[PDB]
């Protein structure tokens, strides 16, 4: 019998029917160039991992129209993986789209939980796996799952749809400075001075796949940063504990360690049980215990179904290889990703989806999936990520504002990210103008001709600023 309480993390379920049987799907959002929610699939787990770094929100504050949830209190729900609001819109025929926004004045952003039964009532405690019902405070319209274009989305309408709240971390009881399941990190040879990453963006995504131990400055860039994912939905950012199977997805790359008997990145598509589960172990002889440390424990990589170690083949840079052995040095030492870095690690694997689909339709007009819009809006939120800090702002919080940009620089320029965004710019002044882009690609791409160019060349000046 446990209830929710402010600072944890949960993800909101709502069951759908699909293929005739009923199946379980997770609101989500992903917030960079796009706020609207959609909803993330929870199914075929064993053979494709659920994505749920989307779906997860913290319940930031918890009032009366770390604290207890009441039943008829009014919530604030922080998406964790972009940081902004759960919220009622005032786009969309008496529905209102759902989605994130940065701002939490109003009460656009607050959503008051009513219980699904009278077996629930005003201003008892809200129970994990109570089904609710949430309420938008500034629209009076329910949480609502609705059917729409052969495909389900969430919209704030007045019918009624149940919520199950699946609990995945309880942040009043992460002990500080141990592993928990979701955690971006890096996994260090401590002695060596190297970690476990991938080749660098000057190489194609399939020379990307392969995996290595590298020394030096990568130990600061975006392409050593993994996600540890456990094999579980409800507690899946409990402490994880030595022997608990998980999954490591490669942070830039979105792709997941897997073993062929060789190591080699999969898409999610191909991320089978057998092959993806991996095993902490400190040798080779709710939230749980906390168990693993960042920094102290020494820790040894397993793979789950064949019991090999995740080990280096020596120089005769280390390829990462398993074997029933491995090195008496094998011995991971673990580093917790700042929050900083984590973040801007996955903005740029998002802007590469998107720029690599705007390149794909741009080529294929010259010769059609063209995001002008999702384009459009992702430029002006990089810009703004770049923002020089307003010279009215106080000393530390200037600083702090330079400091973070000198990391978000180095990590796109890392990437390669000044040269994708000038081969955006190349493909779009291979027209005279914007009638002619319009002529070719229609109008409303016309009319973003040069707003998009505008926004590219802004992108790069900030992407090499001082
Ligand atoms: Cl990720």
């Amino acid at each position: 019998i446990q209830f929710l309480r402010t600072d944890d993390e949960v993800v909101l379920q709502c069951t759908a029917t699909i293929h005739k049987e009923q199946q379980k799907l997770c609101l989500a959002a992903e917030g960079f160039g796009n706020r609207l929610c959609f909803l993330e699939s929870t199914s075929n787990s064993k053979n494709v991992p659920p994505d749920l770094s989307i779906c997860t929100f913290v319940l930031e504050q918890s009032l009366s129209v770390h604290r207890t949830l009441l039943y008829g209190h009014a919530i604030l729900l922080r998406h964790s993986y972009s940081g902004m609001y759960l919220c009622c819109l005032s786009t969309s025929k008496l529905a209102f789209d759902v989605g994130l926004q940065e701002d939490t004045t109003g009460e656009a952003c607050w959503w008051t939980i009513h219980p699904a039964s009278k077996q629930r009532s005003e201003g008892e405690k809200v129970r994990v796996g109570d089904d609710l019902i949430l309420v938008s405070v500034s629209s009076e319209r329910y949480l609502h799952l609705s059917y729409g274009n052969s495909s389900w989305h969430v919209d704030a309408a007045f019918q009624q749809t149940l919520w199950s709240v699946a609990p995945i971390s309880s942040g009043s009881e992460a002990a500080q400075g141990y592993l928990i399941g979701g955690d971006v990190l890096r996994l260090l040879h401590g002695h060596m001075d190297e970690c476990l990453t991938v080749p660098s963006g000057e190489h194609g995504e399939e020379q990307r796949r392969t995996v290595h131990y590298e020394g030096g400055a990568v130990s600061v860039h975006a392409r050593s940063l993994w996600r540890l994912e456990t094999l579980r939905v409800a507690w899946s950012g409990s402490h994880i504990r030595w022997g608990q199977p998980f999954r490591l997805r490669h942070v830039t790359t979105g792709k997941y360690l897997s073993l062929m008997k060789n190591l080699l990145l999969m898409d999610k598509e191909k991320a089978d049980v057998k092959s993806t589960a991996f095993a902490f172990r400190s040798s080779k002889e709710g939230m749980g215990t906390s168990e693993i440390k960042y920094g102290d424990s020494i820790c040894y990589i397993q793979h789950v179904d064949t019991g090999l170690w995740l080990t280096y083949q020596a120089v005769d840079q280390r390829k990462a290889i398993m074997h029933h052995e491995g090195h008496m040095d094998d011995g991971l030492n673990l580093s917790r990703s700042q929050h900083e870095e984590s973040r801007t690690a996955r903005v740029i694997r998002s802007t590469v989806f998107l720029f690599n689909r705007f390149i794909r339709g741009l080529d294929a007009l010259s010769k059609i999936d063209l995001p002008i819009e999702s384009v459009s809006l992702s430029l002006q939120d990089l810009i703004g990520y770049f923002h020089p800090p307003d010279e009215h702002l106080e000393h530390e919080d200037k600083q702090n504002r330079l400091r973070a940009l000198k990391n978000r620089q180095n990590l796109f320029q890392e990437e390669g990210m000044i040269n994708l965004v000038l081969e955006c710019i190349d493909r779009l002044h291979v027209y005279s103008s914007a009638a002619h882009f319009a002529d070719v690609a229609g109008r409303e791409a016309g009319e973003s001709w040069k707003s998009i160019l505008n926004s590219l060349y802004e992108l790069l000046a900030a992407l090499i600023r001082g």
